[PDB]
């Protein structure tokens, strides 16, 4: 069910720091070769006053690229798909908590994401929007228990750098839960390489376009 060349929508609900807001967006990639674009429109709430950047990455694991001996676990899960749960703890205290929801319906992903950014400092530079985009990531993948039921799913941790209008880097630690919503063969663990951009935005950003590479290996 997953094609050579696959398309998704999206849709997130979310707010930061109390500020409520919604977006739609549409994408589409190339899931065996690990490169994916998407489009997202800010359509309740815009423009946004808080910097887009910590939304950028809750925006599609079915696209990374895998070797053959490493189980890709998120792809299997399909046509039912998969789950994912996820905390950014920022180096200032910003704490950013998302649920992910992602199924297939005719012959697209369809994803569901609700988030909630708290505890960001008001002159800090996530509500200021002094922030320039992510350096590229490794992502660790290993095998475990991420909701507490005692059965173990895909976990992944992240220390992800942000940059900083002023120069320098902006650090937050992340911790992502992947649910098959089926039984589906567990990877050992293994690492993600990933870089995602901002290709394009209209002038407040409510309007945006990403693009991400993602390619697993082994560690
Ligand atoms: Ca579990």
């Amino acid at each position: 069910v997953i094609k050579e060349f696959m398309r998704f929508k999206v849709r997130m609900e979310g707010s930061v720091n109390g500020h409520e807001f919604e977006i739609e967006g549409e994408g589409e990639g190339r899931p065996y070769e690990g490169t994916q674009t998407a489009k997202l429109k800010v359509t309740k709430g815009g423009p946004l006053p808080f910097a887009w950047d910590i939304l950028s990455p809750q925006f599609s694991k079915a696209y990374v690229k895998h070797p053959a001996d490493i189980p890709d676990y998120l792809k299997l899960s399909f046509p039912e798909g998969f789950k994912w749960e996820r905390v950014m703890n920022f180096e200032d205290g910003g704490v950013v908590t998302v649920t992910q929801d992602s199924s297939l319906q005719d012959g697209e992903f369809i994803y569901k994401v609700k988030l909630r950014g708290t505890n960001f400092p008001s002159d800090g530079p996530v509500m200021q929007k002094k922030t320039m985009g992510w350096e590229a990531s490794t992502e660790r993948m290993y095998p475990g228990d991420g909701d507490g039921d005692g059965e173990a799913e895909l976990k992944g941790e992240i220390k992800m750098r942000l940059k900083l209008k002023d120069g320098g880097h902006y650090d937050a630690e992340v911790k992502t839960t992947y649910m098959a919503k089926k039984p589906v063969q567990l990877p050992g663990a293994y690492k993600t390489d990933i870089k995602l951009d901002i290709t394009s935005h209209n002038e407040d950003y409510t309007i945006v376009e990403q693009y991400e590479r993602a390619e697993g290996r082994h560690s």
